[PDB]
């Protein structure tokens, strides 16, 4: 009944103009996690409208309203992999569209697929990684472990199950070829969110950047969609220091909860998931240096207007070194007690 009332307003009230969400809503400086969660579904509609996807693809408004609410309802509430993560990832896709001239690189249907994939790309996440699915013999590993990217295959399958819910197929008027194309793009883009996939294709991304993007090269389109998806997925790191500090807290809370479950199963967790061994500053610097910084450098190499994103990530990485000393206990604890020994 709650979704029904939310649906009724979303459909009949009208789509708010994107500028009424916030004055800097289309800026790389805007933090979409500042928007109250109760306003995010309308914000999704506003972005789809402002990108002209509703008109261009003649999307049925009742179907779109139901679809957006169903996607939102398809996320659980772990500390990090929740609807506010998917919303902020989608918002960054919108920022790329508004700031980087994607229509000079990608087909319209590819840009639309990227945005919809962003909304769906972590559907039904349980706060555990792919290794945990296999180690815990979960149902998801039973379905997908032979293929790899267990969680990402589940996210895609959940997106399809939403489309296959009566009243929710935003694409059901597409031609057969266009429908097939959209679902194939969603498959490739969602599976691209597995960081292991990113690391496998990284040298191909570098080679594409070095030689120059070729808009007539079908493999270049595919590689660019992967890089853009990853850039949206990691985009919290392109914001201010306070955003990245909070996101670190949410990440480690989720990771350490997984590690607690592994220890209760008799398995030694990954160091980054073991609250007794993980040293957060060192781990964030390693993640920033080896994963996040190279991604935004590739993006800057392909889009010179993305330079500010890379500089922000590098700045945040240097901030971690500046605060590292605070993880050492100087003097006595604030309670004046050594009881923790
Ligand atoms: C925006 C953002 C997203 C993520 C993670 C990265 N991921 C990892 O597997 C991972 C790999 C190597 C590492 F050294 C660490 I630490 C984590 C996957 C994910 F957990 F889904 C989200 N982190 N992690 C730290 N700061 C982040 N900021
Ligand atoms: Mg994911
Ligand atoms: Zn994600």
């Amino acid at each position: 009944s709650a979704m029904d009332d939310e649906y009724t307003k979303l459909l009949h009230d009208g789509i708010q103009p994107v500028a009424a969400i916030d004055s800097n809503f289309a800026s790389f400086t805007y933090t979409p996690r500042s928007l109250p969660e109760d306003d995010t579904s309308m914000a999704i509609l506003s972005m789809l409208q402002d990108m002209n996807f509703i008109n261009n693809y003649k999307i049925d408004c009742p179907t779109l309203a139901r679809f957006c609410l169903m996607v939102k309802k398809g996320y659980r509430d772990p500390p990090y992999h929740n609807w506010m993560h998917a919303f902020s990832v989608s918002h960054f896709c919108y920022l790329l569209y508004k700031n980087l001239e994607l229509t000079n690189y990608l087909e319209d249907i590819e840009i639309f697929a990227l945005f919809i994939s962003c909304m769906c790309h972590d559907l039904d996440h349980r706060g555990t990684n792919n290794s945990f699915q296999v180690a815990s013999k979960s149902v998801l590993a039973a379905l997908y472990s032979s293929e790899g990217s267990v969680m990402e295959r589940h996210h895609f399958a959940q997106a399809i199950a939403i489309l296959n819910t009566h009243g929710c197929n935003i694409f059901d008027h597409f031609s057969r070829k266009d429908y097939q194309r959209m679902l194939d793009l969603m498959r490739d883009i969602i599976l691209a969110t597995d960081l292991a996939h990113h690391l496998r294709i990284f040298k191909d991304l570098q080679k594409m950047a070095e030689v120059g993007y070729d808009r007539n090269n079908k493999q270049h389109h595919r590689l660019l969609l992967c890089l853009l998806m990853t850039s949206c997925d990691l985009s919290d790191q392109t914001k201010g220091w306070k955003t990245t500090r909070k996101i670190a807290e949410l990440i480690y809370k989720e990771f350490f909860s997984q590690g607690d479950l592994e220890k209760a199963m008799g398995n030694r967790p990954m160091e980054m998931m073991d609250r007794e061994k993980a040293y957060i500053p060192e781990l964030q610097i390693s993640f920033m240096e080896h994963i996040a910084m190279p991604i935004y450098k590739l993006l800057q190499d392909l889009f010179p207007k993305a330079a500010e994103l890379y500089e922000r990530v590098a700045s945040n990485r240097e901030h971690w070194t500046k605060v590292s000393h605070k993880f050492t206990i100087r003097g006595l604890p604030s309670n004046n007690s050594l009881d923790f020994l």
